[PDB]
C-alpha cells in the first residue's frame, strides 16, 4: 500500500509498505529518503503518536494516508 509522510518542512515524501509494516520499518525507509536520522524521527497519524514495534494495520492506517515528522 501507498502512504505519504509529511517532514517538518511540509515537503512530502511516498512510501511504498505494507499494512504489517511496523513504525521502525517506515522510519528506516525515511531514513533513505531525506537521511534522517531514525532516533529524530517522531510519527503522527490521526493525532496519534506511533510506536516503532507497532504496525502500520494497529493505527488503522490505509491506502492514501498521511503521516505527519514533528
Ligand atoms: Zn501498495
Ligand atoms: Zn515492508
Amino acid at each position: 500500500m501507498q502512504i505519504f509522510v509529511k517532514t517538518l518542512t511540509g515537503k512530502t515524501i511516498t512510501l511504498e509498505v505494507e499494512p504489517s509494516d511496523t513504525i521502525e520499518n517506515v522510519k528506516a525507509k525515511i531514513q533513505d529518503k531525506e537521511g534522517i536520522p531514525p532516533d529524530q524521527q517522531r510519527l503522527i497519524f490521526a493525532g496519534k503518536q506511533l510506536e516503532d514495534g507497532r504496525t502500520l494495520s494497529d493505527y488503522n492506517i490505509q491506502k492514501e494516508s498521511t503521516l505527519h515528522l514533528v
